[PDB]
């Protein structure tokens, strides 16, 4: 369903501060609320020394913006990781260039797809923001959101 | 701020049954919640003979999809009309071939911007959905929808 990997992925290099630009999501309901599903706002990608990759990320849960660390096993392909939860659940990156940049999907076999565009800094980067309009047209999305640097600073982007 | 009108606007000719097909805003706000501001369906747009428009449309309100019919005024420029409310509400039609789309937007100077991508049938009109990006790359848009055939045909989207 997402047919868009990066070829050659140094996972390490991915590591630090990462800010949630835009999203994306096959159903309007994964990200319409500010407590939808999909709505997470990544803070920190960790790998492990072993090659699996800890997202750290705030979401909205009933009243207070939450922290929330979720690990991402490593699989065959560098690309892509597995939540091992309720479904198989796979973080698969689609393209980055480390220093700027990296595009990402969620996919829960069941059909549900969140893709994200993330940025070092709190910027609109107009380039990052066409890479990843590139890669949506290849899915069957149904909701795209936007933010702005102010918003990028806040907790939750409130 | 829309700096895109129709040239040589027949407003009679859009007139009976028409489906919203996406949406999109200036802030997530507005279109985020079933409930959100701009999130308007509409159901047929029907100029009077005076060269007013009228606009039914449904609305989520509380509980229910409620029915609403608002006039939009004639102005001197075809293709923008007016709604004295509590702003200056202007609704600008931006392009239609009359028989399978129009693309139309409303703001409030404020600053509030929605624009619509309508078809007369319950289909994804890939076509006029071209047409409705290239429009908005020009605008400050945080939020896009779009509605599958099955949404179309129930009342509010559900
Ligand atoms: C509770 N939330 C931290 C995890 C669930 C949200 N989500 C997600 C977000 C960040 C990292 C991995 C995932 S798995 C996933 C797969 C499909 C969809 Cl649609 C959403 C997600
Ligand atoms: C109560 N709702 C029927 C009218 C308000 C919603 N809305 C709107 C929708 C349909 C026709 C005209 C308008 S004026 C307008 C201007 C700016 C924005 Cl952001 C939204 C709107």
């Amino acid at each position: 369903s997402v047919t868009q990997t990066m070829k050659g992925l140094d996972i390490q290099k991915v590591a630090g501060t990462w800010y949630s630009l835009a999203m994306a999501a096959s159903d309007i309901s994964l990200l319409d609320a500010q407590s939808a599903p999909a709505r997470v706002y990544v803070e920190e990608l960790k790998p492990t020394p072993e090659g699996d990759l800890e997202i750290l990320l705030q979401k909205w849960e009933n009243g207070e913006c939450a922290q929330k660390k979720i690990i991402a096993e490593k699989t065959k392909i560098p690309a892509v990781f597995k939540i091992d939860a309720l479904n198989e659940n796979k973080v698969l990156v689609l393209d980055t260039d480390y220093k700027k940049y990296l595009l990402l999907c969620m996919e829960n076999s069941a059909q549900s797809l969140a893709c994200q565009c993330l940025v070092r800094t709190p910027e609109v980067d107009d380039e990052a923001l066409e890479k990843f309009d590139k890669a949506l047209k290849a899915l069957p999305m149904h909701i795209r959101l936007s933010f702005n640097p102010t918003q990028l600073e806040e907790q939750c982007h409130i």
